[PDB]
């Protein structure tokens, strides 16, 4: 049924490494990585907020996002159906060693843009 946990053995799969491997071979993924990564930076701060919900995400997208948590610190929970993610503010979130920010400094171009831009609300 059921059976092994987390204890024993904690030490294994380094995440950068992973990321770090991400951000090498899928160049074009960062973009997404980063933005995410902002919003949470924001979000931890704020302490008006306890609790985030994430928009519906893809089944990719979903595990690219539980690596960002677990490697800042942070647990993430399913919804009654679990379509979504929802995260939490605790104690054991702190700032990591170093940011994305720091592997794409010097760059070229960006496009942040703040005004006149919606995002796409759908109703029912």
């Amino acid at each position: 049924g059921s059976s092994g946990s987390s204890g024993t053995d904690s030490t294994g799969i380094d995440l950068h490494e992973f990321l770090v491997n991400t951000l090498k071979k899928n160049p074009r993924d960062r973009m997404m990585l980063l933005k995410l990564e902002q919003e949470i930076l924001e979000f931890i701060n704020d302490n008006n907020n306890q609790f985030k919900k994430f928009p519906q995400m893809t089944s990719y997208h979903r595990m690219l996002l539980h690596r960002v948590a677990a490697y800042f610190g942070m647990d993430h929970n399913v919804d009654q159906t679990g379509k979504a993610v929802i995260i939490n503010k605790t104690s054991n979130t702190r700032i990591p060693e170093q940011r994305f920010s720091e592997h794409i400094k010097d760059e070229k171009n960006t496009e942040f843009q703040q005004r006149f831009i919606l995002s796409g609300p759908s109703s029912g």
